[PDB]
């Protein structure tokens, strides 16, 4: 991923299947004589699209050009959580299903997985992180205070920031509770609110491995459920 100042990412394209995957799963979505109601919806809760991109002396090297969705924000906290009950797609070998499911066998039982975390403290106007073992370290027993984490500055919990998170994500639920075109394996969800105070942002990322379907998917709609629960009780904290 390249940050540019315009206020856009570059992501570049996974080898494939995975990156012309992502790539058509824009096209599709952005598409300009779309006039399907459930993607001209979906396009609300994306990045903006803003085509393939490439050098203008490297017509090889491929890349999305999106939204930097973290762009308005003076100290944007951050974070990604992957969505859904299986994190392999419908046509993953055993080999990769097998990977997939030693990354976390807990995906089945929580339905999502915090994959990184930037976080604003106020006190000493600083960042701290946390990677990918992290998340894949919390169990059922400490994912609530796992995903707390990520709205504490240091000396508040932002529950203005946790509401205002069910509250996007809701959204996004009613969207896949109303529609049975597209099943999301390997997807996220990108948190982000101003640590330096009201803005903040849930958009729909990453579709490497995004497929038509003719089913709800249940999955996703299973770990954005659980994924409220948690932040509904932190409210209560
Ligand atoms: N549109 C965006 N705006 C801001 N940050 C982004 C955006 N897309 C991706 N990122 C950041 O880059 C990271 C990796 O992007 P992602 O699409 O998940 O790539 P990968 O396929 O490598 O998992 C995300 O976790 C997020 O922090
Ligand atoms: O973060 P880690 O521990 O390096 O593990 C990677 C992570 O699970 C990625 O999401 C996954 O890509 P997909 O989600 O596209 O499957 C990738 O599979 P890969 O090794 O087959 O690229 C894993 O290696
Ligand atoms: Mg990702
Ligand atoms: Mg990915």
């Amino acid at each position: 991923i390249l940050q540019h100042p315009d206020g856009t990412v570059l992501k570049q394209l996974q080898p494939p299947p995975r990156g012309p995957r992502e790539l058509e799963f824009y096209n599709m979505v952005y598409a300009a004589d779309c006039f399907d109601g459930v993607l001209l919806e979906l396009r609300k809760y994306l990045p903006k699209y803003y085509g393939i991109w490439s050098p203008p002396t490297a017509p090889n090297d491929l890349y999305l050009k999106l939204e930097d969705v973290t762009h308005k924000f003076n100290k944007p906290c951050i974070m990604d959580v992957k969505i859904g009950q299986k994190s392999y797609d419908p046509f993953a070998s055993s080999e990769k299903i097998q990977q997939q499911v030693s990354k976390y066998p807990l995906m089945e039982e929580i339905g999502f997985l915090v994959l990184g975390m930037r976080v604003y403290h106020v006190h000493s106007d600083s960042y701290e992180t946390e990677n990918q073992h992290y998340g894949r370290s919390l169990t059922k027993e400490t994912i609530k205070d796992g995903v707390s984490r990520f709205f504490h500055n240091g000396y508040c919990l932002r529950k203005d920031a946790v509401a205002a998170s069910i509250q996007k994500i809701e959204k996004i639920l009613q969207w896949f509770e109303n529609q049975k075109q597209l099943n999301f394996y390997a997807s996220s969800l990108l948190f982000v609110y101003e640590g330096s105070g009201g803005e903040v942002e849930v958009r729909m990322i990453d579709f490497a491995h995004v497929f038509p379907s003719n089913t709800i998917d249940e999955g996703y709609v299973y770990g954005l459920k659980h994924l409220i629960s948690v932040l509904r009780s932190i409210l209560d904290n």
